[PDB]
DNA sequence: GCTAATATATGC
DNA sequence: GCATATATTAGC
C-alpha cells in the first residue's frame, strides 16, 4: 500500500517546496520534526516497516497525492503558525 | 513510538 | 550574529 519510493518522494517534495521537516511532518502525517528526521535517516523498506511506521508513511503518501497548489497552500499557512 | 530539548549546522 | 532548520537522544 506504501510505495518503496516514498522516501525519495518526500525528499524531492521538501526540496521542491523549500519547506522544513517540521512543517511537512505536521501537515503530512501529524508528527514532529525529529520523528521525520529519523524516519528519513533509516529509510526503512516499507515491505518490512512496523505498523506505526506504515501508518506514518501512508499518511505522507496520501498527502503527496494532493494537488501541488493545495500542498503549497497548506505549507504556507503552517509556516505562519510555526513562526509564531 | 514520540515529543520536546538542545547541540550543531544553515542561510542570510 | 540572528533566526531557523536538522540531527540526536533523554524522558514519558
Amino acid at each position: 500500500e506504501v510505495s518503496s519510493e516514498i522516501y525519495q518522494w518526500v525528499r524531492d517534495e521538501l526540496k521542491r517546496a523549500g519547506i522544513s521537516q517540521a512543517v511537512f511532518a505536521r501537515v503530512a502525517f501529524n508528527r514532529t520534526q525529529g520523528l521525520l528526521s529519523e524516519i528519513l535517516r533509516k529509510e526503512e523498506d516499507p515491505k518490512t516497516a512496523s505498523q506505526s511506521l506504515l501508518v506514518n508513511l501512508r499518511a505522507m503518501q496520501n498527502f503527496l497525492q494532493l494537488p501541488e497548489a493545495e500542498r503549497d497552500r497548506i505549507y504556507q499557512d503552517e509556516r505562519e503558525r510555526s513562526l509564531r
